[PDB]
This record gives structure tokens, C-alpha cells and sequence, in this order.
């Protein structure tokens, strides 16, 4: 009997891989092998510059579970990964490193904790223990500021090794998004969310030089994904000085009348630099409210998302 | 015999109401089973954080008039209700409160205002009573502000408790929008509108501490979805500075020809900045012109509605 | 035999036309029934305030060749328009008035243009004649302007009497557009344009109390949709603000060195505003030419229109 | 046997281009018929103000490879190419010019380069020769300034002589685009891309009138379709001018306290104007970034291009 009904889907994006398929290929199945489910592998080439298509093609003719997504071009791992998603059809998609920095055994305990209700499952580290200092406080700095900010709550030291149930999969194809932040999104469509804690090994534990200008566009796409407070504090401010320069003009005419000094035009001109200023902000504060209005527009969310449905069916 | 066709749906949003739904389905039974309707009764279930869908599965076990939509996360009430409508397929369909607030017994006059051709039945309150003067007053300028600056005409005391015809459920249906005012939207939406008056009991007549910033928030939308003039005002004050500054710039050339004295440097830096600051206001007001114009092309709401044809068929 | 198809529609908006409707359609059947060819009568109620619409369910009831579409709101006019238009299946189309202004007569020699393989016929008036003229002069620099702004030439004297061929009316149904200049659109669809000429009765010449407001936005909305450059023009007068301000900064160095005087405290003050003003301004150039490409994508206008095919099938 | 499927596709951007249509054909024919391949030619009349599209239509009674595209207006030759695409169907489409300034010879050699894998082939001039030294200058800044702001590699000296395969004309058409630079989509679609190098003739090295306000804009419309950094350096400049403002006023406080001097009117001035600068610096660079964001919306690019897969079928 042929079940034709994938279980499992195990996204893994590839990018200059090859002399680590065969590794990542035998732990792969070595820990697929015991959950006794059916499943495929989307290994999505995005643009390798080496032999890692050729040996992807000669794995794939031997093993009926490998299937290739090519990437026209290198769109880079999160554009992989949702190529992957995308293609993938099990129903929980667990996406999977190849250099296998996070253990493939831990996919055996997110499918427990998937066969329990959850419908996402993060693979959460324990403690970042080999990030510097620098990289540490940062995180936690913009942790904190987007939880500040926003309505979301990420949840600390998850990544890209999660579990993801078929309904979690299909609410985030329903996210028509070109600037995502894919923990942010993970975050906004909240179904049954869990965790399980994993201590990556100190083979990958910290050697890299995180490239602060990529991590702070990368904040910057997840606060502004997400808030529109920094669009809207602008006409506040305005607001405020423009009320600083009537006071002070206030009182400078006082001054000038119960002291019979008439103002000094650096007085005046600042009267008008703070007024003009703030007459400016307000209207920088308005364009910026209409501009929160059409990025929401445009992002075009959907507005609620089912889960469940008692007695009806599911709206197309 | 089956009719199939549903005459009422009763939309109920609900978020921790359980030891609720006992009273409030004897009470909605009591009012529907005289009206001798086909009816539906769709609790959303709006990410509860107690045993409220439990309960909820437990009533549509035995009821076969009730259905849940149970939404992923906590979207608030507003998208409950809007989740509510999209899954509700009666004729008319009214949004009701699982607190019973509202009296469930002006269904029935609602539904005989629906039966004198009316589409969209507001069920408004005599007084706002319980509300805190500064309340009141907040609310009277908002509908001021938002009728002298909009078009449409809100009708005044009018909340979620309210009759909507199919076409005008499907009406609102056509309207893509993410950041949405419902109040402005329904007026926009203009079908043979009434009202209906009833005296909210002193159960609940006043008894809340309103978040001022959601409220101001709330006013924001409703203004920001139905107005442009915020944007469009900038241009014009621009122009108003900029044609002072010249002014200022001429009437000091002429002291400077006619009394000889040459032009003061705080004079002249006073002229710059109100000449810099017009030409920045009038960038601004085109700037929201056009924003202005991009806003309502991606709000994308109906050039128009049709709500009668005769000797044509509608279009799809 | 049936022919089935509508070879003209006549398209009226409506707008509280009671005692009108008699005179209107007697002299329309007068001029169609000589054409001897099949037509259609779509009368747009748009929120008639009085019996309009009572009567022309009336008229409906006896003469096939009325229908009504039914707006559910007074949209306006040109909305009321566009809906006709949307409702209507002739081959050709012609938007005409109820109060018959423009001599329904007309009708026929528009015809004749549209047999002689002209898409769209303008009926345009000899001479503005009753117009004020203050309104003749803005009416006039607007055409002016538009013309040297955009690349569409809106012919002189066109109103909303036109023929336009059933390819036309495809073509306009193409533009999904919320900010729509009929004017200008249908300058942008491009087809085989021509002319009848008609002069006004007096009956009709003169009697209007423009509102210079609505003629103001209309006119700010016909050269914001096909113009950009009030959104480029401020980066380059930021760009000579800045290298102004330089310049002055240079002179005042240059003086400083070669009269030994050291600069004036309002001298640097004015550099430092002349600069950031500049500086401010080509950012808002910046924004602006950004806006105006998502002013483009946004408004969705077709990159072409095909008008014939030779050996090609048309695309869906 | 009648294959029925096009191998390649020619399409020719036609305006006013009698007197040439003769010439063309006989050398297009002359060309492509030792190919050995079923083609198309596809003539896309833009508008044409003489006697081409009669000329077309009697070439087209004769020669059953030629097909009309004809434009309802002049649209330019870079839509009136995308709409000769659009009608392709051909494996390989290859746009070429009606005067022949580009050899048809050369299609051989890029049919060749196609046969080979390569889903690109761009017909790319040895040198640019007859083209003056400004050009020669500002096409190799231009060229230098986006390979520098943007992630995409145009090559140099490609025009519109290329070969594109049916993968890369779907790809092209999934990029719903109203402001496109076709060079940078073509260079972001990156599929196998290669090159054929040719030597134009003298009869077409140099003979042209450059409108460099159009080359300006073109260049604009490049940088700005692929770059968002104009939109993002606005708030760290005015994060570093209020910076400055700050450290001056601290400086100015310091020198009043040691010194005993109080600060003069004019340094005071100067700090306002310098921080209000740098707040609404910072305030521009925030909605910068936020339409940055939203012209990433609405240019709705796809996330990734698949350009093959293995064990699975392509999504629609
Ligand atoms: O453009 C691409 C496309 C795919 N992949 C795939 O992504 C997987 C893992 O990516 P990797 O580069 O090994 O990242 P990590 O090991 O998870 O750690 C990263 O941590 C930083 C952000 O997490 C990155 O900037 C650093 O490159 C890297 O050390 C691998 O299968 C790769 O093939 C890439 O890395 N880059
Ligand atoms: O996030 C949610 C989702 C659903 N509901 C449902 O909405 C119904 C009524 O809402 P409720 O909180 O009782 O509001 P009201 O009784 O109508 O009065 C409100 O008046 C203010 C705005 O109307 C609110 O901010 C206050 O929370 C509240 O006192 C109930 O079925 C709730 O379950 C919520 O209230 N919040
Ligand atoms: O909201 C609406 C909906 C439909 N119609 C119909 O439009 C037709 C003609 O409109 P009308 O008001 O008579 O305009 P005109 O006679 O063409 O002249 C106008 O010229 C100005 C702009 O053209 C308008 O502002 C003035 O109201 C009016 O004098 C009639 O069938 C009306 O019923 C309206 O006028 N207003
Ligand atoms: O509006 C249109 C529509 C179609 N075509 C067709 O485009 C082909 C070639 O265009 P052409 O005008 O001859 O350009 P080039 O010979 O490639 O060189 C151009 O180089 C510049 C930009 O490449 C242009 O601005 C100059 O008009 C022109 O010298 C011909 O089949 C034309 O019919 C146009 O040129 N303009
Ligand atoms: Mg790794
Ligand atoms: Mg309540
Ligand atoms: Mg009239
Ligand atoms: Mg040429």
C-alpha cells in the first residue's frame, strides 16, 4: 500500500554544500528511519557556485524521498527556505541546516512535541554561550526593544531548526510579504506554540564575524515590520516644540511689555526656527500616519486567521 | 422539510467568557425561538485564555444552531467580528455581546425594521449616561471633527450591536482593507439605514476606565481612513509662509531704499528661514497629495455599489 | 429574429431628474428610433432624493429597452458614470445628460464618426460662450498647464458627451484606478480619436456658480495623475540650495582670509540654514521621486494597450 | 506534419518604419531560414504616424511567420518590446530593430549559445566606438554607481539585441512592474547568462542626439527600481547632525561655565537650527525607510525564481 501522504518534510537550503551531502544525508536518515513516517527531503539549491547540484541530482536518483527546488539565482537562505516551504507538502516542514549545526535527533523530539497539539515547535538553544559579548547584548537589546515596541513575543535563542504543522505552513503562505521577518511572522500567527531546549555542540557553538550592518538592517526589518511607533511619534514631537515657541513668544511679549524691552531679533528668529520646525514635524508626523496606513495596506495580512472551525467549513 | 437557508446569524465575539454562555445562550433562545426563523449562532472564539471554547464545543454538541470559529490568536474584538460575519451565511446578520449588554430582546425589533426594507438597522442608545463627562465630550467633538471633515454622516450612540443585510454584509465583504473604521464604513457603505433606540440597563451603564490612547488612536482611523485634509492643508500653509517671507524680503528692500539703512543680518536670516520652511511645507503638502492618492489606491475600496438592478444581471 | 445584441447604449446618471424623465426619453426614442439599430437605455440612480426612481421603474415596466442600475449612495456624476458604463454591452456607448444639455440629436452624427472607424467621438462645444470669464481663463491656463506637464493631450471643449467604441470601454475597464481623470484617461487610451462639434443651446449656456474648491481638485487631481514632476522638482532645487549655501560659505572664507575678518555669527547662521534646507530638501526629492514610482505601481495602468491583432490571438 | 510549436520567436518594436520593412525581411529571412527552426516574427506597430502597419498587413497576407501586434497608441519601444514578448511563443525570443543596426547574422551565433544551456544570451558591442566621450563617460559612471549601491551585475554594452529563453520571458513576466529597468530585471532574473560579442557597423556607430534628461531619468528609474539606500542615508545624516548639535551645545555650556562668558545669541541659534535639522533629517530618513518598504510591496516581485526541479511539479 502506497500512502501517497507526506508526514514529514525536511527543508534544507544549500548553498555551496557539497562535501557535506553525504554526512548530512546519512544523519538524515539514520534519525528518519526510527519515526517510521513517511517524508521527503526539499534540498533547494540556491545558486551553489560548486558540484553541489551534480551530487544533489546523483543523490536524488538513488533515494525516491530527495526532491530539488533550483533556485534560479543565490536569493539567499530565508528566500530558500520559503522556496522550500513552499514546495514542501508533509504535514508538520522542519527546516534543517546541512553543515547540521543543530542536531537532525532533535527532529524526533519537535515531532513528539508536534504529535502533542503543538503546532509550532522552536528548537531553542539552551545558551548562546560562543557569541561575543557584543553580539549577546545586542540581541538582547533588540529583543527587548521589539517586545517593547510591539504586540509580538519572539521567544528567546529560536532560529530556523523549528517545527512547523501544515495549518502554521499555510498561514504563512497566506502572508503576501516582501520584507519579511520570519521570526516576527512566526510570532503573529499564534497557534499552539512550544519549544524544546537543545545545546548545540561546540563544533558550531561560536566561530563567526556577524557583519553588524546586515544585523542591524535585520532589525530594522523586524521593528518596522511590526511597529509603527516610529512613524508616529514624529507629529507628537512637532506638536511639543510648536508649543515650546508659543510659550517662549508668550514670554518674550511679556517681557517686553512689563519690562519695556523690546525683543532681540535672535529671540525672534529662534521663535521662528522652533515654530517653523515644529510646524514641519506635525507635518512629517501626518505623512508618516498615512504612510503606516499604506504599509499596512500593502503588506495585505489577513486580518484574522482560523484555526478551528465547529460546523462550518473553511472559507476558500 | 429542510429550508437550508438561513434567515438570521447572531455573530458573537468572545474572549474569556466562560460562566457567560449558559445565561447568554438561554437568553438568545428565548428571544429567537418566538421569531419563528431559521437562525444561526457564530461564536468566535478570539484566542481565550480559559475554558471558554471547551464550553463553546460542548453547547454545539448538543445545539445544532451553534457554530465556533476559533481564530489562532487573540486579534481582538473588532476582527472577531469580522472573522464572525465572513463565516456568517444568514440573510441578516447581528453582532451581539456574550456579556448581554446589549438587550438580546431588540433583536426582535430589529428584525422588524429589517422587515420594512431597511438594510442596515443601528441599535442605538437613548443616552450615554454611565460615561464620564470627559467621555462625552471626547465623543461629541470626535463625531463634530469626523462629520465636518468626511462625508459620510455617523450616526450618533451607534455600536457593534446592529443589523446588517446580506448586501450590505456583502458590501462591507468588498471593501479590502486593513486599517478599517467600521462606524465610516458602514456609513460609507449607504443602504436604507435606521435606527432603533434602547436604554442600555445600569448593569452596564457605566463602568470602565478608557485607555485615552486607544480612543485617540481609534479617532486617528476613523479621520485618517475617511479624511485627506491633513495632507492636503500643508501645501497651502506652505504657500501662506513663503508668500510672507517674500513680503518681509520686499518690505525691507523698500526701508533699505527709502530710510537708507541696509537690511539687519538677523532680518535677512529671518527671510531665509521662512522662505526655506514655506518651500519645505509646500514639498510636504505635495509629498501628501500624492500619499494622499497612493492611500486610496491601496485601500482599493468600490468605485461605487450597486444595491438594485432591473433588466440586468450583476456583475461578478 | 433576436438579435441579441446591443449595437449603442445610452448611458444616464441620474440625480433626483423626476420630471425630467418624459421629456428626456421622448426625445431619446425620437433620435434612436430613425438609427434602426438595437440600443439600451442604462438610467444610473445615484441616491435620487425624490421619485426618480418610482418613475423610472415605471418606464422600465413598459419600454424594454430601459434598466436601471440602482447605486446604493449618491457616488457622484462620474461615478455614476463609470457604473453605467460597467453595466452597459452595447458596441458602442454614449454617455449622455437627463436634463438634455447637450442635444441628444447629436447622438446620430456621433454614430456616423463611429461607422467611419473612429473608437472614441468627442462631442466638444464651438464655443465656451456663457462661461465667465474667469472660468474660461482657468479652464484654459489648466489645459495649457496639463499639456506642457504630461504627454496626453486632452482635446479642448470635451465633456462627458462622447462615443466610445465598445474597445474603449474594455480598455478603461482595464485601469483600476480609485484617483481617476476621465479627462485625461481617456487622452491616455490612445485610440482612433475624433471630434463632432455642437453648439450649446443658450438654455444651457450659462447658469453655474462654480465651485472653485472642487475645480481646484479637480484640476490637482488630472495633473497628479499623469505628472510626477511636482515630485522632482526637489531634489534639484535642494541640490542648487546646497551648492548656494556652499558657495556662500566659500565667499565668506575667501573674505575671511584675504580682509582678515572673521565671519559674522549671522553669516555662518545663514550657511548652516541654507545648507540643511538644502539638505532637507533633496531628501524630500528623494522621498518624493519614491513615492511617485509607488504612485505608479499602485495605480496599475496597463504597460500597453493592443488595439488590433494580425495572426494573434488575444491574451486573457 | 505541422509542428505547432514555435522554436523561435523575433520580435521587432516597429514605429514608422516604412521604407525599411522590405530590407528587414529579406535579410531576417535570409537569416533564419539555414536554422532549420519553425519561428515567428512578431511586428509590434507602436503607433506608427506613416504607412507601416498597411505595409505589415500586406507582408503578413503573404508570409505566414509574421504576426501584428498593433498598439493602440506610441508607447516607446521598451513596452512596445514587452508587448511583442508578452505575444511571443517561442522557446527563445530574440528582440531585434527594424533598421537593422544590430546584425540579424549574429541571431545564428546567439542560437548557438543557446543550444548550449544558456538561458541569456546578450548580444553585447566590442567597443561603444562612434558613441562621444560624455556618453562613453556617464554610461561607465552609471554602470560603476549601480554595481556599487545594488546587489545586481548588469553587463556592460547590452542592449535590447538578445536572446532570452521561454523560462526567462515566464520569469520576466512574473515581475508585475510599472517602473522597470529592464537591464537591472534581467540582470536579477539570473538565470545561465552569457554573451556573444559584436562589432555594429559604422553605418550605426555614432549618429545620435542624446537627450540626457531622458538618460538621467532612465538611470534614476535603475537606481531606484534596485537600491534603497537614497531612502536610508537620511537618518544616519541627521543622527551625525544631531550629534554635532549636541556636542556644540555642550561645548557652548562648558565655555560659559570656565570661561564665565555666556553663550551669544547666535551660537544658541545655531543649536536650535542644527538639532531641529538633524530630528527632521532623522524624521525623513524613518518614513525613507518605510517607503523603502512599501515600494518592496508594491513593486510585488516574486521572492525566488525556480528554475528547475527534481521529483517535484511546478507550483502555479
Ligand atoms: O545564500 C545562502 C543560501 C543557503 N544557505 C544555507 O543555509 C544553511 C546554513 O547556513 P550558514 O551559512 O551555515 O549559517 P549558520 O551556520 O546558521 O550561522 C550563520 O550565522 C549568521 C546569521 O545567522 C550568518 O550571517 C553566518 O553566515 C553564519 O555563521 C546551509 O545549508 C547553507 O547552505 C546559506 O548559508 N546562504
Ligand atoms: O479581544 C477581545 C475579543 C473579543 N471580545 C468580545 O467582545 C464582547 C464584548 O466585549 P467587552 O470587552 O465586554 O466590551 P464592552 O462591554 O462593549 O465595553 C467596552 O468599552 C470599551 C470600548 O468600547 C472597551 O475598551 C472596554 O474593554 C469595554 O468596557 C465580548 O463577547 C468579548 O468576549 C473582547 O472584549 N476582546
Ligand atoms: O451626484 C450626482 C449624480 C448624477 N448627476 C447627473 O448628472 C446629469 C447632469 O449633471 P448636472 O448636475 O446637470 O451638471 P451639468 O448640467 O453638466 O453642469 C454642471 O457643471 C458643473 C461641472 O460640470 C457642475 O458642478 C454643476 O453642478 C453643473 O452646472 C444629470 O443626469 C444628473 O442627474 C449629477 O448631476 N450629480
Ligand atoms: O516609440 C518608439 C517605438 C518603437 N521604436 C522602434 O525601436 C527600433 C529601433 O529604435 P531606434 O529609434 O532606431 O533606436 P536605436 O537605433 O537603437 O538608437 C537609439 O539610441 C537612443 C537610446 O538607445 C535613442 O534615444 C535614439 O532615439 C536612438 O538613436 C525600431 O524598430 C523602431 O521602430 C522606436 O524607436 N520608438
Ligand atoms: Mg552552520
Ligand atoms: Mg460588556
Ligand atoms: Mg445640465
Ligand atoms: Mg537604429
Amino acid at each position: 500500500q502506497s500512502n501517497a501522504t507526506i508526514e514529514l518534510s525536511i527543508v534544507i537550503p544549500m548553498y555551496n554544500e557539497e562535501d557535506n551531502l553525504e554526512h548530512l544525508f546519512a544523519r538524515l536518515l539514520e534519525v528518519l528511519t526510527p519515526l517510521k513516517i513517511t517524508y521527503e527531503i526539499i534540498c533547494v539549491n540556491d545558486g551553489s557556485k560548486d558540484k553541489t547540484l551534480k551530487q544533489l541530482i546523483d543523490c536524488y536518483q538513488s533515494n525516491r524521498q530527495i526532491k530539488i527546488v533550483n533556485l534560479s539565482r543565490n536569493f539567499g537562505k530565508e528566500i530558500a527556505l520559503s522556496a522550500g516551504i513552499d514546495y514542501a507538502q508533509g504535514n508538520a516542514v522542519i527546516p534543517i541546516d546541512a553543515d547540521l549545526q543543530d542536531p537532525p535527533e532533535l527532529i524526533h523530539e519537535l515531532v513528539d512535541k508536534w504529535r502533542e497539539g503543538y503546532d509550532i515547535v522552536y528548537a531553542t538553544r539552551r545558551s548562546r554561550q560562543g557569541e561575543t559579548w557584543v553580539k549577546q547584548f545586542t540581541a538582547k537589546m533588540f529583543y527587548k526593544v521589539i517586545g517593547r515596541m510591539t504586540e509580538i513575543k519572539i521567544p528567546p535563542n529560536t532560529g530556523d531548526f523549528r517545527l512547523m504543522d501544515r495549518k502554521v505552513v499555510n498561514a504563512i503562505k497566506q502572508l503576501p510579504e516582501r520584507t519579511r521577518f520570519m521570526k516576527g511572522l512566526f510570532a503573529w500567527v499564534g497557534y499552539r506554540q512550544t519549544f524544546v531546549l537543545f545545546d548545540r555542540e561546540p563544533r558550531f557553538q561560536g566561530q563567526t564575524k556577524w557583519n553588524y550592518w546586515k544585523l542591524w538592517n535585520f532589525a530594522l526589518d523586524g521593528i518596522f515590520s511590526f511597529s509603527l511607533l516610529p512613524l508616529k511619534v514624529w507629529t507628537y514631537l512637532g506638536s511639543i516644540i510648536s508649543l515650546l515657541s508659543l510659550a517662549y513668544a508668550s514670554f518674550l511679549i511679556l517681557k517686553t511689555i512689563t519690562l519695556g524691552v523690546d525683543v532681540p531679533g535672535y529671540a525672534s528668529l529662534m521663535v521662528a526656527i522652533l515654530f517653523l520646525g515644529g510646524v514641519q514635524l506635525i507635518s512629517l508626523g501626518v505623512i508618516g500616519e498615512y504612510l503606516g496606513r499604506v504599509y499596512e495596506e500593502v503588506k495585505a495580512r489577513p486580518l484574522y486567521l482560523v484555526s478551528d472551525l465547529w460546523g462550518l467549513e473553511y472559507l476558500p
